[PDB]
């Protein structure tokens, strides 16, 4: 699965 970026 794809990482979630920092927001």
């Amino acid at each position: 699965k794809t990482s979630i970026v920092a927001s």
